């Protein structure tokens, strides 16, 4: 992996941004693989999530987010368009309500934004994927 894993990238997000994530999952899909991002308000791995989400290769995301150190409504959706053993492209636009979830390409989700975009500090990238590169663009 380029980067290490769990990646902790400082972060200064607004309406605009884009955070891109390229990385490839370390086990075959039949091994069940995940990969986590967590848009976090502070370096601190207990402080508060503006965006939770995670994927279960093969089988379904599940997004949430943590307010006062507690887990909100989880929201899931089965869309998973990524592929067995190859690389992923994975872009997060911040509009003005809502994170766009972009897989390859491919719109899966709107995450509707409960706490305003500019108050994410890093954003984690986690668990079972090679990481290649993360961008932030504007």
């Amino acid at each position: 992996s380029s980067l290490p894993v769990p990646y902790k990238l400082p972060v200064s997000l607004s309406v605009g941004s884009c955070v891109i994530i390229k990385g490839t999952p370390i086990h075959s899909f039949i091994n069940d693989p995940q990969l986590q991002v967590d848009f976090y308000t502070d370096m601190d791995e207990d402080s508060d999530i503006a965006f939770h989400f995670r994927v279960h290769f093969g089988n379904h995301v599940v997004m949430n987010r943590r307010e006062f150190g507690i887990w909100m409504l989880e929201e899931t959706t089965d869309y998973v368009p990524f592929e067995d053993g190859k690389q992923f492209e994975l872009c997060i636009y911040v509009h003005y309500n809502e994170y766009e979830i972009k897989v390859n390409g491919i719109r899966i989700y709107g995450f509707v934004h409960r706490i305003p975009p500019s108050f994410v500090k890093m954003v984690q990238v986690s668990r079972d994927i090679s990481l290649t590169s993360v961008c932030v663009c504007n």
